[PDB]
């Protein structure tokens, strides 16, 4: 279907609408770049290889590259594999971009660059060299950076990538740069904020240096600065998870009262982890229009009882106090100043780790009137004793974020100790009002904590010691609910009638609940979804389930049911039908994971006894070595069948006679080592067919007729074991021009021989002695 | 060192003096007996294979063959596997055994066969047909067993194996058996005992039958009998985990209350699931040596709180009463019947699944004085409540068993409730007393709740709910303690004082305990360790621990730490110095298991960093892609390490050149592809060498100079991809004659080329055509 076969071991896609032609060639073990990219190409990617060097000859016809992205070809030792490390850093020749008259973005991040790369073309607006070894900044060395509007110079010195001296800018050095708009120079060892910058500044990035004062002409000039950064200046370091050294007598980051009065601009000031201990009002009378304000990892704690400084803040739509706890201090209560009440915008309020014992209503009265809060994250805060009951004057809010908490009768995991949250790599609040109690210490529940608690959509439980005996009466409060995270709990099932107060119940996670499925002789009533008529998923993975009181589990409304990590292999031993049907009467079942169920076998029965309307079913890693392929007959509305990571052999002979109706077949990581001579024949509702990491040493086209094949939508078929003998002639050819998609045909679609082949790509082979 | 190689896929064993040339071809996919088994073998394993017939040309010249083991060639398809599944039951040639004058034992068990073989030798003394399809047993068919002292017919007719039809039996069938000692027919579906038995028995295997009635003189002659087993007919089946039909109203089994009346030598009676209402004490009137008794799984609720048996129970060593709970009770207290006092030699007394809700001291008082009491199991009672002091009076006993409660402020897993706890295929307690409080619902504790158990040697607090800083304030009275399981809590070493009050603690589990360490920001003092200054071992798996707030752990006692399945990579991020030494000063550590740490490389530091008396360090299952091996010369006692499942690629080009000390090497499951010129050369301490399951092709001498292999106690080589080309001439004369020990010379050394060769193991191979 095509006439010439595309060698290139790139992606190559068109815009033709943006006129943007794009080769991307990431992560491809090139050790040069490859000949023949298209002579259109706008946008060139070589990320994640090892090319050595960039000459006059690299980019060669490439007149039209609108963007370089050349990145991590040769990364600083501590942060690149130490398996493949760099042995030279990247070479650039004279010459090597000066041709380029239209490249507008130049990536050459992690090279270990010693010097910026010189005679770029003077249409450049980007430029970025993180992650290289550039800590001595001259403005005679930015002459060539005339037009530049995005300069990245960051993490060139830090301790991830030492250059053991302090960072150096020359005076005015980015001044004369006229369309400079953001600068980062963070991670770097900076030591002063260095002046003086261009107008022009939206966006200034110096957080993670060694700043120790701000004079107060540093930001006289940037009028039109949005976004400013000064973060870790002088960071607060305690259980720092990475190196961190104070600035000396604990100093906070000393910025003067009104060195932020040319700010007028100022949508953002980033001011976490600098050990301040106050908060001058006086900083803030000339930004009234800044929306997110950082004061996250200082001494805060009695300054958040204080707080005089946001009476100035009325647009202030973020506001981050969290860790300002003073050290070895366990408050007793939350102080928070009748100041916070004259926040009128504020949607987003996050004091995590103030670290105190009880929180009472009136503690929160200065929220009572924030109109657009939407969000309270009081996590991390070691809370014993809370009234959830408080929170029916929050009605207004959409999460309210208690977790990781003490109680008892969405942010990266590793968020605010992070060192750069923002470095660049080479569910259910969607319900409604939420509730975020995960990772607490509630042991027991009654329907009294939730008093005054209606409006709940969603509610989250998971991770705590809830133990108890579910009958019915413990969630009768929440008449709304629709989402409950229940896992990592010890739910005990004695009771058919657990969640049934939960009368809008749509989503029920109890996976993870597996303390009482795993002792013999417990009762656990499976059947307990017969109450819930509104339920949609129902998710109890992990739960070790070996044993069953119910036989069936019944329900008219369950569309999806996740019964992963479980022991079905047991519940269907092979002589005992008791379970062969516990989902036949989830009628409305479309897609059942039993995955991760030891089932080394299916027993007899178990197709017949799925629920009717059947779309995705998962086996995947069963040790699945057998399967009557037949049975499939039984799944009639069956779809998606996804048999990945198990030790299946064979594939079936016809699989046009085990279904009518199968779209999407997952074959990967098994031990197929052939195809059926006839295995795909007249399957025309096949669309995806995953055989990938298989042991397939030859497919000839009985297997595969080509009317099938062609309306594949994808066909994997990356590490297998190909014999690219004449006998594969028609399997090479039809790799070769086909227009299915095939992914890794440069990395993974392989000859492992005869011996002449070995590690040859399928694609690149040339057969032509089998035609002589 | 060999002249004649061994070819035989079979482990070829012998015991000079008992004369026993031992074969032993278990599970070597066989299809027919292997030629040239020794003429002199006495004992022939089979056991599963897939020899489809036996015929006198079997055994032909084996003539001194005192057992064959040939069970399990063609097991019945519902115990077997389906992805091998046996296609035609095993067919026995006439005369096959008869000239076996010396066969002793002959086990045929799981083969699918119709009849007892007949021709069968006089000399035979146990004969085995458990899982065949033997339903009718004629005395005709037994005439040949004369001299049969051991008779297993079990499993012939059950719901794993079902015949469809009651088990017949001849009208004293067993009588003529003069010699029989042991009759098993349990799994039989048997509706009456057999009968008249023989006189000689002294083991009777009834159980798991449809026997409802036992006629008050079926065992009229057993005076010889030792061991009867009643258990499983008219089964109690709730919870059932198998296929269970109850006696019609669920009735007793009735047995007469003269029925044992002739068995005065019974030491073991097994009545557990019987449906048994009471005990008449008439029973154990002439039945004075009774030293086991099994009334488990029946209607002894009530009973259990009268029990006038027990006075006829003075030799009675162990009596279980478990799982006797009338359905939907739960009692508020434990009535066990003052008549306890008179069981003097009880050593273990069982009451699991009695269902309660509080135990108090006055209910265990007919206890008090049982001299012998060494076990008190009160297990899965869901128990709410019991003041622990109350086990000051039980000092004498071994362990105290509370496991699976609900308190609050070895036996298998399946074991009451598996169908045949005794289906044939085909731990604190050596410190003193243990109180075995884990799986409960303590979510916390304080110094009180152990008052007066000062004798505790062992504390299983192994999955409760403690989330508690422990301040070392909690275990004060355990004075005497050397082993705490503290495993699945959720530990929170917020104090580096947490333990210490267990001055004698030899042994500590602190195992996932990962909650507290998978929330940023939160305290954790590893160096808690240097407060026990006799501890031993201390095991802290799967905490996923990747923070710490101290940066050395130190102990001067401590030998042993379990670090296995935590993030170390995170803990010793490169360019991170600071936990470098993390381990430096437990300064008399032997074996450290840091595997599962995620520790795709080493950073440099932590060989050097590794405490100086390091005899045994586990690196496995890290994702180990690069290993600087030179730096193990750091680890100067370095005498066992462990690479296994890891991604190496290489071994270092000269072993003794990198250690000392080093005895055992484990590099199994790498993806190690050839071995270095002089790999092994003076490695004089080498003992131990795994380099199985890596992708090795070929192995020259200079790598395996033989004044090393000849100090190899094993030499591990199996599963690699061995290339048996004329190249290899060396290594397969080596293999074939050498007297190292290579496990599995015969099942997985094996060539997967050139062609004619592949699949064929190295052993056997002919490479003459090397030499013409
Ligand atoms: C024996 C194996 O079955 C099993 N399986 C479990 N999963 C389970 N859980 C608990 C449990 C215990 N205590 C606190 C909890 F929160 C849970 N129990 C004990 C129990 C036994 C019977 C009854 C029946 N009710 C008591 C009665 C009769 C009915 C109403 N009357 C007051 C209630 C509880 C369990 N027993
Ligand atoms: C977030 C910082 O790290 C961290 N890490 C943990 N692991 C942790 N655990 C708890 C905890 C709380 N309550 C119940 C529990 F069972 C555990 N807290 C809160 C806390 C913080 C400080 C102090 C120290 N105070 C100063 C002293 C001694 C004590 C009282 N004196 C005034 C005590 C408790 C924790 N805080
Ligand atoms: C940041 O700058 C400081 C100071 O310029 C660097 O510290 C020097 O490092 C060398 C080599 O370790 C020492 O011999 C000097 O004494 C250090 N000077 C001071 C003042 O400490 C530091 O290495 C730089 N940090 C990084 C990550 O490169
Ligand atoms: C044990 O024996 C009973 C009868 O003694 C067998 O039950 C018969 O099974 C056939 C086929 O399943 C039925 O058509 C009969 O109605 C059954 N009879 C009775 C009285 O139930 C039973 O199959 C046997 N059990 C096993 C495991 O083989
Ligand atoms: C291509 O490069 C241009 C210029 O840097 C950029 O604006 C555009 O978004 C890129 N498009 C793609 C698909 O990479
Ligand atoms: C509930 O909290 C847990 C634990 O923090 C979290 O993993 C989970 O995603 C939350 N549930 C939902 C539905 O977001
Ligand atoms: C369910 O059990 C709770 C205790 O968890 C109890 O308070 C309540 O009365 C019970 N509900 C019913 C309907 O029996
Ligand atoms: C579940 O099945 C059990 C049978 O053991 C029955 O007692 C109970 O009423 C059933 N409950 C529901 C909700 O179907
Ligand atoms: C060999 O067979 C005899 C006869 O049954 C048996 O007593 C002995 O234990 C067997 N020895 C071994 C090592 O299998
Ligand atoms: C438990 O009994 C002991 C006597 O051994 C007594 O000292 C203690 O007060 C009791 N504790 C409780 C909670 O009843
Ligand atoms: C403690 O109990 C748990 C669970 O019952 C068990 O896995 C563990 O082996 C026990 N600990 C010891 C030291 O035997
Ligand atoms: C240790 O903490 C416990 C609470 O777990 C407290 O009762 C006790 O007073 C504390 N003791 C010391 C010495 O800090
Ligand atoms: C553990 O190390 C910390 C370091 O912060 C120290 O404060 C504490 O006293 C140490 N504890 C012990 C028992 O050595
Ligand atoms: C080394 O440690 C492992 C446990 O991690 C143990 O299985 C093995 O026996 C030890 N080897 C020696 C020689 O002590
Ligand atoms: C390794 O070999 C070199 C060269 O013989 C030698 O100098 C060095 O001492 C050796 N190291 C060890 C630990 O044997």
């Amino acid at each position: 279907a095509r006439w010439f076969p595309k060698t290139l071991p790139c992606d190559v896609t068109l815009d033709v609408s943006k006129n943007h032609v794009i080769v991307d060639c990431t992560d491809k073990h090139l050790t040069e770049i490859p000949g023949g990219i298209p002579t259109n190409t706008t946008n060139l990617t070589l990320t994640i290889n090892h090319i050595p060097d960039i000459s006059p000859a690299s980019f060669h016809r490439l007149v039209h590259l609108v963007e370089i992205d050349f990145r991590c070809n040769c990364v600083p030792i501590r942060l690149g594999s130490k398996s493949n490390m760099c042995p030279r850093r990247l070479q650039i020749k004279p010459r090597s971009f000066s041709g380029l008259t239209y490249l507008k973005s130049l990536y050459l991040d992690g090279n270990q660059l010693l010097e910026i790369p010189q005679g770029l073309p003077p249409s450049l607006q980007l430029l970025s060299l993180e992650a290289n070894n550039i800590f001595s900044i001259r403005k005679e060395q930015l002459t060539e950076l005339a037009n530049i509007e995005i300069l990245y110079l960051g993490q060139n010195c830090y301790y991830r990538n030492p250059c053991y001296v302090s960072y150096s800018i020359e005076k005015d050095a980015f001044l004369n740069l006229t369309k400079l708009k953001v600068l980062s120079l963070k991670d770097n060892n900076v030591t002063t904020v260095p002046t003086v910058l261009p107008s022009t500044l939206t966006e200034l990035y110096l957080y993670n240096n060694m700043i120790a004062e701000i004079q107060e002409d540093d930001f006289n000039n940037l009028n039109q600065l949005q976004i400013l950064d000064l973060s870790g200046n002088c960071p607060r370091c305690y259980n720092a998870p990475f190196p961190c050294t104070p600035c000396k007598n604990n100093s906070p980051l000393q910025i003067p009262v009104n060195a932020f009065d040319a700010l007028t601009e100022l949508k953002v000031l980033r001011l976490h982890s600098n050990s301040l201990q106050h908060v001058p009002p006086r900083w803030f009378k000339n930004i009234n229009n800044l929306q997110e304000l950082d004061l996250s990892q200082n001494f805060l704690a009695k300054e958040i009882g204080d707080a005089k400084f946001l009476h100035f803040l009325p647009n202030l739509i973020q506001l981050d106090l969290s860790f300002n706890f003073e050290l070895q201090v366990y408050r007793a209560s939350m102080n928070l100043s009748q100041a916070f009440s004259s926040l009128k915008s504020l949607k987003i309020l996050r004091i995590r780790g103030y670290v105190f014992k009880e929180l009472k209503s009136f503690q929160l009265s200065p929220l009572h009137n924030l109109q657009n809060l939407e969000v309270l994250d009081l996590g991390t805060n070691f809370i014993k004793i809370a009234n959830l009951s408080m929170f029916k004057q929050f009605k207004r809010l959409k999460v309210i974020d208690l977790s990781v908490n003490k109680i008892s009768p969405v942010l990266e995991q590793l968020y605010y100790f992070r060192y750069d949250k923002y470095a660049r790599s080479c569910s259910c609040y969607k319900y409604g009002q939420t509730l975020d109690l995960s990772k607490n210490s509630i042991f027991f529940i009654k329907s009294s904590d939730f008093q005054h608690l209606s409006f709940l959509k969603c509610l989250n439980l998971s991770g705590n010691l809830i133990s108890q005996t579910l009958n019915g009466s413990e969630f009768q409060p929440l008449a709304e609910l629709r989402y409950l995270d229940f896992s990592n709990n010890r739910l005990d099932l004695l009771h058919s009638t657990a969640f049934e107060e939960l009368r809008k119940l749509e989503v029920l996670d109890i996976s993870s609940n597996s303390h009482y499925f795993q002792s013999e002789g417990i009762t656990h009533m499976l059947n307990f979804t017969k109450n819930l008529k509104v339920l949609q998923k129902l998710m109890m993975n992990d739960n070790d389930i070996s044993s069953s009181t119910s036989r069936t589990m019944e329900s008219e409304s369950l569309r999806t049911l996740e019964f992963r990590g479980n022991h079905l292999d047991v519940l269907w031993r092979d002589g005992d039908n008791r379970y062969l049907q516990l989902f036949k009467n989830l009628l409305k079942l479309e897609e059942l994971d039993i995955s991760k169920n030891s089932l080394s076998f299916l027993p007899s029965g178990v197709f017949d006894g799925m629920p009717p309307n059947l779309k995705n079913l998962s086996l995947a890693k069963n040790g699945l070595k057998s399967f009557i392929w037949e049975k499939l007959r039984y799944l009639k509305n069956l779809e998606t069948l996804d048999l990945s990571h198990n030790q299946l052999t064979t594939v079936p002979e016809r699989l046009s006679n085990c279904s009518r109706s199968l779209k999407n077949l997952i074959l990967k990581n098994n031990q197929i080592r052939s195809l059926t001579k006839y295995f795909l024949q007249d399957a025309f509702q096949l669309r995806y067919l995953d055989l990938s990491s298989n042991k397939i040493q030859m497919i000839q086209k009985t297997s595969f007729p080509e009317n099938v094949l062609n309306n594949l939508k994808m066909l994997l078929l990356h590490h297998n074991r190909f014999l690219c003998t004449c006998d594969a002639v028609w399997f090479v050819w039809w790799v070769q021009h086909t227009e299915v998609t095939i992914p890794y045909l440069a990395t993974d679609v392989t000859c492992v021989g005869p011996g002449a082949h070995k590690g040859q790509s399928v694609i690149s082979l040339d057969l032509y002695t089998c035609e002589l």
